[PDB]
């Protein structure tokens, strides 16, 4: 057993708040936003030795990163930036910095409960998105 056993699995989102203002915080326009924010995605998270594979299922879009701890790698994300991301363990919980164009946002996922809570942060602005197992 190991470092994310407690992630892993299959899980639906179910509730959020504050992600369309997280959104606009990272820039993202209005089209963009507007479809994103009804998506509810899917989260699918396996380990395989040192590599961890995250999902996002929706009907906006599929999108996959894996990653080793510690380790960059470049993403482009759901709406399209193109950027570099460190994801590391600080206890227990999973920390995500994506880096581009001078800017910086940061999702953490914790296991809290039976859920799995995910926070968005850019500048001032948080977005709390909270899955259940599927
Ligand atoms: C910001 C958006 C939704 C316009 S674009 C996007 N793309 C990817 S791939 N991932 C995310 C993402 C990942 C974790 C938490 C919240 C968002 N967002």
């Amino acid at each position: 057993s190991h470092m994310c056993d407690a992630f892993v699995g299959t899980w639906k989102l179910v509730s959020s708040e504050n992600f369309d203002d997280y959104m606009k915080e990272v820039g993202v326009g209005f089209a963009t936003r507007k479809v994103a924010g009804m998506a509810k995605p899917n989260m699918i998270i396996s380990v395989n030795g040192d590599v961890i594979t995250i999902k996002s299922e929706s009907t906006f879009k599929n999108t996959e990163i894996s990653f080793i701890l510690g380790q960059e790698f470049d993403e482009v994300t759901a709406d399209d930036r193109k950027v570099k991301s460190t994801i590391t363990l600080d206890g227990g919980v999973l920390v995500h910095v994506q880096k581009w164009d001078g800017k910086s946002t940061t999702i953490k996922r914790k296991r809290e409960d039976d859920k799995l809570v995910v926070e968005c942060v850019m500048k001032g602005v948080t977005s709390t998105r909270v899955y259940e197992r599927a």
